[PDB]
């Protein structure tokens, strides 16, 4: 793994300390030959909650094109899921326009879908 990245079970991770809209966050990870983190197991989830703490953080999961997809192509329905109760809920009540198409870890680690343009911290990942 590159410096500033954390290796774990064959994967490399980078944790941002500033916020970007999901699209910008996405492009950022790609420019690093990486992709927004893709969580496929309880241990990987535990591993990420540990480093982000109680902070809303974007992951490589979105339903911007329709169905839920992990930016690396990993299958969603067959894969690990850790949604917060009553989520995803594609809420429109925020008043910003549209529903909610980007997944982020909430403060307790469980996921929530929110407005993609909101600036949150993010995590990049790359496999060995
Ligand atoms: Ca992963
Ligand atoms: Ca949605
Ligand atoms: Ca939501
Ligand atoms: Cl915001």
């Amino acid at each position: 793994c590159p410096v500033n990245w954390v290796e774990h079970e064959r994967s490399c991770y980078w944790f941002s300390r500033s916020g970007k809209a999901w699209a910008d966050a996405d492009n950022y990870c790609r420019l690093e030959d990486a992709h927004l983190v893709v969580v496929t197991s309880w241990e990987e989830q535990k591993f990420v909650q540990h480093h982000i703490g109680p902070v809303n953080t974007w992951m490589g999961l979105h339903d911007q094109n329709g169905p839920w997809k992990w930016v690396d192509g990993t299958d969603y329905e067959t894969g690990f899921k850790n949604w917060r109760p009553e989520q995803p809920d594609d809420w429109y009540g925020h008043g910003l326009g549209g529903g909610e198409d980007c997944a982020h870890f909430t403060d307790d680690g469980r996921w929530n879908d929110d407005v993609c343009q909101r600036p949150y911290r993010w995590v990049c990942e790359t496999e060995l």
